[PDB]
């Protein structure tokens, strides 16, 4: 595999989003890595819809939360998910309202990381694309980060409550890292995105929940 990675770079990875009050991480981060697949097969990126996902994956709970798996599945069976455009964002559960007319893209399954290996994530992000994975971000310190490779040892790997983007991986001064799209608007972090430690005892359970859609 290669050193380093970022699918940023060759047109993989749509802007920065905000998921405002919802607990609707799961869908931004689902969203992320069909956008991915999406350009990979098409040549088209695009923004996809997580309000579709927020309103019409049942087995999620809205703005509750939910997984990414259970989101790839819908879209599967499904057979779409509409356009941003088509079925835009509105922050809020409401009532499904999937129209297939504005599908964009569709789905053929998912592959699941084994629980905590990084090296199996890193082969992914190289080999397919964007992987959606899961995080402790609760820390006051997760916050207010800026720069750098972010490492905390008080990271709960047992507490994954939010969900995020693995667009790249390489390394900083020395210091291996995750390049991970985060959806609280590109006024947080770096742009909206963090950097986080790779390789050093799966920080945040970054490894314990990773995914990606087949197309
Ligand atoms: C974001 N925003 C939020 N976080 C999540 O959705 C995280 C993402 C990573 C996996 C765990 C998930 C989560 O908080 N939940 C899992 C699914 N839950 C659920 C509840 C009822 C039901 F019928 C089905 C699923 C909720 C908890 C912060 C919200």
């Amino acid at each position: 595999a290669p050193d380093s990675v970022d699918y940023r770079k060759k047109g993989y990875v749509t802007p920065v989003k905000n998921q405002g009050q919802c607990g609707s991480c799961w869908a931004f981060s689902s969203v992320g890595a069909l956008e991915g697949q999406l350009k990979k097969k098409t040549g088209k990126l695009l923004n996809l819809s997580p309000q579709n996902l927020v309103d019409c994956v049942s087995e999620n709970d809205g703005c509750g939360g939910g997984y990414m798996t259970n989101a790839f599945q819908y879209v599967q069976k499904n057979r779409g998910i509409d356009s941003e455009d088509a079925y835009p964002y509105v922050g809020q559960e409401e009532s499904c309202m999937y129209n297939p007319t504005g599908k964009a893209a569709k789905c053929r399954g998912y592959r699941e990381i084994p629980e905590g290996n990084e090296k199996a994530l890193k082969r992914a992000v190289a080999r397919v694309g964007p992987v959606s994975v899961a995080i402790d971000a609760s820390l006051t310190s997760f916050q207010f980060y800026s720069k750098g490779v972010y490492y905390d040892e008080s990271c709960n790997s047992d507490n994954l409550n939010h969900a995020v983007l693995a667009v790249g991986y390489g390394i900083q001064k020395g210091n291996k890292h995750w390049i991970i799209k985060n959806s609280w608007g590109e006024n947080w972090g770096n742009k909206g995105y963090i950097l986080m430690a790779r390789n050093k005892n799966n920080a945040c359970g970054i490894a314990n929940l990773a995914s990606f859609p087949k197309m």
